[PDB]
């Protein structure tokens, strides 16, 4: 596509997007198009406005977009075109992502004992309501834990809520502790988010006993 | 996929898939998988049922699967697997799609009067509310009208309701009359569905008149 | 989105679209602009070309556009905009749908005989190669037979060739003749293609002998 | 979907999944299924094999499926089931993610002098041949530079190569620098993968000057 400037607009939240180049207030030569999982291809959007739009769209006196709560449906692809009183038009071009957070992810049936140089189940760790779905990681004291390697083996689940969309995420973490190891190591699983920037979330720690 | 019972469903209706081989009432050995607009893939719905998926599709006491008011989420495909008293076991595979009938189509601006052997805008016709999104079509005295044929032009448009999804057509018809023709011919346009075995639906027709 | 020229392109063969308003020859003001299975968001091509867009579309002397071999991924949009020796711009509009035809539908493992009042399979029927995926339909002496009749049955199965995309489509059909029926009907399949206008395929009809 | 072993297959290269519980050689009941973008739903591939997938997915001597070269359609989920010599039945569970690593990133038209107090041009970066598409974020003197931020915008592009699908990114920096700070930035550009676990590239730095 052309060059834009990045938004993420967290679900629920309204948005507005500025038309540069617009007069202050109205009257207003200017056109906001769109292209989301609302639209066929591209939408006009004009200060008039009218019609379902109005419901979810509006340009505002001073010519900027407003949705007063963003959807998962609203990622897309927003542009104005302003002309100011002088005749110069002016072009914004916008790349609006969407998000959620999950609540703080959990470790449930976390293993109180492991025992040494043999498979066992340490936890699993689950993570609720997430645009996008995001990953799960585990990590033992401070170190994360890469499946590739010996002893680690994850496996992973993703679950839709069936009316809002947001992800489930759970991780299932088994290890084999090596003969002559931490006899009390600490693991906690860590949820990263899809988009850059965003923090990640840990859960609480835990600590089993390990028998040689 | 594999072979499959093809179910369509009005949006908006309740929806109620056989569990065939199900014992008729409490206690079953029955399990629902469905990968709809919904799903992460495959989600198992059991006799039990619980969480938010309860709003949504819940297993009767038959063991059939009910949806209350099915929406364009959904499409997708449904399977039971059941054991009756007997102990033999019973698969049903369901591809449900589902679809609106949109309004009764209209002609808007269309023109009174012809001129032979120039392109002329005849009307534009409109369909409201559809799903999936059908096509629209011109006829002259009954019979297709066909673009890219010499003297007929047609250009169409797509939108979508923001909040809906429901699909808006409309078509623009152009035609060059042949010097000697019918002055009055006779143009209407029809909605095909997008399903099959759904019926056309027609506009009023328009009588314009042609000058020579 | 915009009203538009429906434009059908067969998979494999060549396209070329007209850039309405484009001089004859170059220099030429241009610019073609498009949204497909191959682009993130539009892409503009110009008459000067290079890159990897020039092995799969590229803007002709007299300003239209060519591909080659279209394939499934350039359904989308293609617009142009031109200006003339004069200063008039003028722009282009395409809405481009791809499509293939199946080979003839055949009936496999179908039935030399029927037992009047018991539900039997009459045959499969299958179709190879389509795109859109289109749909079979069974006739019995010329009248279409419907799956929501009493006796009458139909199952389908869809898959796709792994490398080219295109729809192979199964039918089964099971019917229950009624006592005192036509000792000899005459069954028959149809592949009904995905887009508006494209004639349907028909089976070789198939005989088989119903016992009272 | 159900609880998977993640695997992530490297773009053109081989991939070969574990049927666990599988006899070590053939006579083997076993069973894989796969959905990809290559399929409708589910495919079902046997130990016999046959027909296109051949060339795409083969059934080894030891029941392991084999892709000799990923493509980006056969992200998705590959499951087998097999029975071994004692009749206990064993399932394995896929959810296969591919990717490509691009080349690495560039800073190009940067320059050379800034002006504080100013919005400047900074330069642009480039990544290509990237799956999935990635990120590029912008670091001065080795922190994150945050749009947003007073004194920093960044506006962004992303393209795909028309034959391939991979990812270009493009990223431009703006800055304001403040009055009295460093007249020798250091700045530095960075491809971040889409997937969890794989390495950074970064640009070589480059170091404007900045008059006051
Ligand atoms: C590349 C790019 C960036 C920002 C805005 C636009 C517009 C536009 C948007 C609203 C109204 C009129 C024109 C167009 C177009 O449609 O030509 N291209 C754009
Ligand atoms: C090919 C086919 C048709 C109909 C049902 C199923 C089920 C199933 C559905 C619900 C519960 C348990 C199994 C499965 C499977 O998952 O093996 N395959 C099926
Ligand atoms: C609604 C509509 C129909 C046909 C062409 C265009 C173009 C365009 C295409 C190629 C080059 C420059 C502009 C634009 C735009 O981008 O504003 N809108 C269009
Ligand atoms: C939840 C889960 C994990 C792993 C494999 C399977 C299979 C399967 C795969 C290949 C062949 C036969 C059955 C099925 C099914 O289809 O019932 N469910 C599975
Ligand atoms: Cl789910
Ligand atoms: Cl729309
Ligand atoms: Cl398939
Ligand atoms: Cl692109």
């Amino acid at each position: 596509g052309a060059m834009a400037q990045n938004i993420t607009a967290r679900i629920g939240e309204p948005l507005v997007l500025k038309c540069k180049g617009a007069p202050k207030k109205p009257p207003q030569r200017l056109e906001w198009k769109l292209n989301t999982g609302r639209t066929e291809a591209w939408k006009v959007l004009s200060p008039q406005g009218g019609g379902p739009w109005d419901s979810v769209a509006r340009v505002l006196p001073n010519g900027s977009l407003f949705l007063p709560a963003v959807g998962i449906q609203d990622e897309g692809i927003f542009r104005c075109q302003a002309m100011n009183r002088n005749g110069k038009e002016t072009k914004s071009n916008y790349r609006v992502r969407v998000y959620q957070i999950p609540g703080k992810p959990e470790i449930v049936d976390s293993a109180s004992e492991l025992t040494a140089g043999v498979p066992n189940k340490v936890g699993t760790c689950v993570s609720e309501g997430s645009y996008p779905a995001g990953t799960l990681s585990w990590h033992l004291d401070g170190k994360p834990l890469v499946p590739n390697e010996k002893g680690v083996s994850v496996k992973e689940q993703t679950r839709r809520h069936p009316e809002t969309g947001l992800f489930t995420l759970q991780s299932e973490l088994m290890v084999t502790p090596a003969r002559g190891g931490d006899p009390r190591p600490t693991f906690s699983c860590s949820f990263s988010p899809g988009l850059p920037r965003h923090r990640a979330l840990r859960t609480a720690p835990i600590q089993p006993r390990v028998w040689e």
